[PDB]
């Protein structure tokens, strides 16, 4: 509790922090509860400590603009010091500055249009086997939960699009490629993450780590299997200053975590608000018959036609980003935008209190899709809704990760309807943790068109 | 490096100790190599240092038993603090002092000779859910792996004699309650265990384990649902200064482990040699049917009759003593049988150097059974042949140890014969790690008579 006196310093305000913790007793209701509150008892700028790390939270439009897009190489370029983490040290969203740069680019390419239009054969085959593990359980009028038959199908477009590896995930959930798989930021442990960062390095000179010393050497190998057997590996082994072999090992974990948990949890997200709100999956699937008729599959360019599409995705992205929150380290002592930043503070923008902030939005609460209408979406601040972060260092993923979930609508929403349980938990109530996920795994009932 | 002056002092003889590091370099043959050396360069008591941590190496027939029998409760009571251990602080092989008293008696009346021989029909009805396995796999002249089939039976045997939980392990190998139950004394962890704990209080206030964090708090809820639902676990319950709900949890786990690899692993060093001994086992194939005609059930009664049996068994854990070496902190300033040992010094005897000292042993690396026949068997020191230890804190699962794995010997010899393959290793090299294991997993032909 020795440099906490900063905050009254710079007459920046915020609430009192105890010696050695800081405000994360405040985390009791979950980050985003606790940014609401800030955002609305303090205003525009305010300040908290995450133990004896300071973190600045800013809500303005310019200045986030100057820390994830103008200053992001000069000043903002790295995420929180987040460990432990063995060799994923290497990873991308893990790794700092010129690594960063080096990395970003070396695996850029991985993500273009012409890339991505050459997965949608791949994806498609994965959309089917969906709709056939759907309908034996629509036809047995059981409620269904989401995340598991979902997160079986972002697993399996996963896997596919980056290893070639094809595994009907669901009805095959016994496999050595399925269970290393499958397996918080406020548990008993990184709480004390949190507020010992100096025992971080102990544990990285016992080679622990925050991942399993088993899932990893698991991939290792498996991936210097199919390296020497022979998707998102076959665009890395063709890119290696090139790749190291424990180096792309690390980059290809990260893409699957990134895309199952992803994925699956956001379609859960939207599948709740069509099914509690039957009229706008009503729209959707009268729009998404209007492209695609007979049941027609989808492809890469009649995707993108379709806008109301696009629209249902967003406001729920509004709802739930799985973000809650965009984060960087400051390297300098460099003031911006009228305000002295000194260096080793955190930047923090909060991204689901700034999604539900009535001063951008007109029932912020209600689930409206017309929001991003192309007749309304244009008074939206690029820079209040950022559901993939902005700029150099924003997701490396979002046009797969868009388009993988809008293949996955249209071919379910051409099928099925989605109607409220009882034990639906309407409305929903989200965790009181520290991640985007419900209280309860979400159900609903599924009927065949 | 403070306090290393002590054996220097005493008059003790050892090889030297670096500075912070001890004599754990010295392991990189593993323990058993390390013993065999210092026996043998040293002779009857040699000292030596596992970080700050004096051991004393004692080899002498009384001086053992003073320490592992007469002053027991006095001065030797515990075993070397093994950490970190959340929750299974209270089971009885790591439980200290006057809560292992109080945990070894409401415990022990579940090994008795009348619960022991009750047990006998329900381990008879898995030794021959083994042979169908094995005869599957004996039909397909494709050799055999004995640890995998092996441990199935142990787990199989354990499940249903704790708390009747009946799977075919084997057949299943995908069941929450057998992925659970699968999952090193030299690897990069322990190492750093051994010399820094203090870093071991460190991961206690973590709540970070040695045991994974959720195996446990799947068992913790199996057994609560078992406990409300309705074997080791019904002698438990009818037990409980009476048994805490978190306490009992952790002495059935414990069981497990204990009988899943000592059981399994043994019947894989027994298998071993009767194969590369084939004479052996035609003499014991002889002796189990003369007991046993036309292929008859063993019993309890029946199983003690058989003593080439026994004695196939004890020359097996002589050349294969899971233990390795006993070891007892003492607590007191003791001089005993004429040596001064100060407090805090951690007692060790070397199990497997002992077993193969050719001052006890004529021709002590080969296999020869009737060392232990009850013609010689007298010739024999109970505390140099300490394969389940001695005295008040031996192994309190000896009884059900040595009976279980018979039943199985006797269903498995009346059937099969075994023939040493060309992938056997032959002759068998231990491990270079820390345990009692073959360096490649035991392979070998299985005939069917
Ligand atoms: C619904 C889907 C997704 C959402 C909403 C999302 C959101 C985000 C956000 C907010 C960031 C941080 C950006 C910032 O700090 O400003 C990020 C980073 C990242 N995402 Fe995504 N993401 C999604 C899916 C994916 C997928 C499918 C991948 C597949 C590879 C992926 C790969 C990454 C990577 C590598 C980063 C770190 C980029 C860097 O640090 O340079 N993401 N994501
Ligand atoms: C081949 C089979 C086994 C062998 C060779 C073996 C050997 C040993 C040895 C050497 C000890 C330490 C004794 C000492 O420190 O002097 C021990 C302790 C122990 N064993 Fe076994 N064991 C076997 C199987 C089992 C089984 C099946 C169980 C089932 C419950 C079991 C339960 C225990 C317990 C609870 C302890 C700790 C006792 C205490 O600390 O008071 N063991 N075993
Ligand atoms: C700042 C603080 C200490 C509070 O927390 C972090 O430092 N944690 C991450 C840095 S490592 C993160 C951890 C991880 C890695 C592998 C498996 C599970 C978890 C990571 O690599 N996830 C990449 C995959 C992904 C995740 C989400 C969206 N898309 C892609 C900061 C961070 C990194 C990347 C994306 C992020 C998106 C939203 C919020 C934080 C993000
Ligand atoms: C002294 C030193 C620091 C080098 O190492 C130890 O402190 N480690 C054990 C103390 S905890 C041990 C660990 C454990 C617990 C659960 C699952 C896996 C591992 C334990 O509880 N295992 C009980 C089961 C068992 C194991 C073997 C034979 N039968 C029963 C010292 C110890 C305890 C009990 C039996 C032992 C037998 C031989 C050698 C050491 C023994």
């Amino acid at each position: 509790t020795h440099s906490h006196g900063l905050f009254k310093k710079l007459g920046i305000p915020g609430p009192t922090p105890l010696p050695f913790l800081g405000n994360i007793l405040s985390y009791h209701k979950g980050f985003c509860m606790f940014d609401m509150e800030c955002h609305k008892k303090y205003g525009k700028v305010w300040g908290f400590y995450d133990g004896q790390q300071p973190v600045l939270a800013i809500t303005d439009p310019d200045m986030i603009k100057t820390v994830l897009v103008k200053e992001c190489y000069s000043v903002f370029t790295n995420r929180r010091p987040f460990g432990p983490v063995g060799f994923m040290k290497s990873a991308i969203s893990i790794a700092e500055d010129e690594e960063w740069k080096r990395l970003r680019s070396l695996l850029s390419p991985t993500f273009t249009s012409g890339k991505l239009k050459e997965m949608v054969p791949i994806i498609a085959q994965y959309g089917d086997v969906l709709v056939r593990n759907l309908r034996r359980e629509a036809e047995t009028g059981k409620p269904v939960t989401l995340k598991d038959v979902f997160g079986a199908y972002s697993m399996d477009v996963i896997t596919s699009t980056s290893f070639g590896v094809n595994i009907d995930s669901l009805n095959n959930p016994q496999d050595p490629f399925v269970e290393n798989t499958k397996k918080d930021f406020l548990d008993p442990f990184f709480l004390s993450i949190t507020v010992f960062p100096f025992l971080i390095p102990i544990l990285e000179v016992l080679n622990i780590c925050v991942f399993p010393r088993e899932v990893t050497n698991f991939l290792r190998k498996s991936v210097k299997r199919m390296k020497e057997s022979r998707d998102f590996l076959q665009l890395m082994i063709d890119s290696q200053k090139a790749l190291s072999d424990l180096e792309l090992v690390a980059q290809s974990i990260i893409f699957i975590f990134a895309g199952y948990e992803t994925t699956s949890s956001v379609l859960s997200f939207i599948m709740y608000e069509l099914a509690t709100h039957p009229d706008v999956q009503q729209k959707l699937q009268e729009e998404i018959d209007a492209v695609l008729p007979n049941k027609a599959p989808p492809t890469y360019d009649t995707v993108l036609q379709m806008e109301y599409l696009d629209m249902v995705v967003n406001e729920t992205l509004r709802l739930f980003p799985i973000a809650m929150r965009l984060e960087r380290v400051c390297k300098k002592d460099v003031e911006i935008n009228g305000m002295f930043i000194p260096k080793g503070v955190v930047v923090m923008i909060p991204s689901y209190a700034l999604h539900r902030d009535p001063k951008y939005w007109t029932e912020p609460e209600k689930f409206l899709p017309e929001r991003f209408s192309k007749k309304n979406k244009d008074n939206i601040d690029p820079y209040i809704y950022t559901p993939f972060g902005s700029g150099p260092r924003n997701c490396i993923g979002m046009r797969f990760a868009l388009m993988n979930m809008k293949l996955a609508l249209i071919r379910v929403l051409q099928n099925f309807s989605f109607k409220p349980c009882k034990e639906t938990q309407i409305p929903l109530k989200l965790s009181l943790g520290g991640l985007l996920q419900p209280e309860k795994p979400v159900v609903l009932k599924v009927e065949s068109r």
